[PDB]
């Protein structure tokens, strides 16, 4: 299996910072046949975005509808996206959990949509500060993996996202053992639902708070397969934490 | 007089191809755009190529913002981002927001002050429920709604009002277009109202039910609407009859 480094521009970006950032990105040399590296830009964006990036880099957006092409105002349907070759979605990020009401249900019917349309799925999942303090946290996990795991095809296409919420604007901080314990317990559900080989083959991130300071220690460790990359992500310096995975 | 405003609101439709076909065909109305406003609001992954196809005659906007700025909010749209991007207009408040996202009053009020300090144009909608006008609370609900956002409208060219008449779209109601001016004449009134009779007689106010190549014309030769928000009539090359109609 590929390391896989994404980065998560989230709600920010103009047209002359991508034009440099983009730049940026396509003077770093990396083999892309043994490192997945992907930019998700904000839906407007993301035209702009993928012509100003070389090939070696993939993209996706931030969201997807759950409902078809239709009567949908201010929806992007998983048929559309497929029509623009858009190559992959972020599904269940805290922010839409939080902010705008998307729940378990959501997000198994996106990775449906998703899949259906061939599109690639970066799907994000959980525990927060007070289930982590009543010792929630495999619980958790365990509900919002199995609200979509049985949905995997090709275990390439589909890549899970572990979000420490309880360290995120908590004034807590995961320590890269705690984040590979979390990262190892997730690979044994996959094992146990949907194989060995499956579990072998499926990449699984950190999305908790990464940056040039702590990368190194993260992904190497044993189960932690690369990032989805916050603001760290909008900087020149992102690739250095591209870097951390070659 | 008023400026009119006829909008395409492809909701989400589209494909690179459809887009190229129908673009074309708009493109081939002789109008000109300082005297009537035409608007398509195709989906935000297809603005780019949407707006390269459109000659400049087409305004262009998007069909839902955010009322968060920039910064940590996974798949939303600014309004600064929409800026930087010179898109024109955004839809606020469709319907289709308030009952498939749980968009509120307060979100439409957010939005649309968000847009405002960002120097966008907003086409906002409201409208009541067949339940609502089977009660006759049509004129308090439509109150309401407006006043949720009235008084942030900085500007009464910029700020277009949407009369969605829930109670006539998937009800197997129709709306007559004596009913349509009814309730635009007391949206105006609350306008006047609350924000001054000048600023009331600026307002576009947009008719937002089913619209038709056959009823385009006696809806918009009606006293109090300026224009059209189209659905899927707006999919068709015969839109362009549409934009005839407020010529
Ligand atoms: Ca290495
Ligand atoms: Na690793
Ligand atoms: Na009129």
């Amino acid at each position: 299996r590929k390391y896989f480094v994404a980065a998560n521009w989230k709600c920010n970006g103009t047209l002359e910072s991508i034009k440099s950032l983009t730049n940026s990105f396509n003077n770093l040399d990396f083999d892309p046949s043994k490192l997945d590296v992907v930019v998700f830009p904000v839906s407007v964006h993301y035209d702009h975005t993928r012509k100003l990036l070389q090939s070696k880099f993939s993209t996706g957006i931030q969201n997807v509808s759950k409902f078809g092409n239709g009567s949908y105002v201010g929806e992007v349907s998983a048929e559309i996206a497929k029509d623009l070759n858009i190559e992959y979605v972020i599904i269940g990020h805290f922010e839409r959990r939080k902010y705008f009401h998307e729940t378990d249900e959501d997000v198994r019917e996106k990775l449906q949509a998703s899949l259906k349309n061939n599109l690639k799925a970066v799907v994000c999942f959980g525990e927060s500060l007070e289930q982590r303090e009543q010792n929630k946290t495999i619980e958790v996990i365990t509900k919002q993996v199995k609200a979509f795991v049985d949905l995997i095809d090709n275990f390439d296409n589909v890549i899970l996202v572990y979000e420490p919420l309880w360290a995120i604007g908590t004034g807590k901080t995961a320590t890269p053992e705690q984040a590979q314990l979390v990262h190892k317990e997730i690979r044994k559900i996959v094992k146990d639902t949907c194989g060995e080989k499956q579990a072998n083959q499926i990449r699984i991130l950190y999305g908790g708070s990464v940056n040039t300071e702590n990368c190194s220690s993260l992904i190497q460790q044993e189960d932690i397969d690369g990032f989805l990359v916050g603001n760290a992500s909008l900087k020149e310096s992102f690739v250095d934490i591209i870097k951390s995975a070659m």
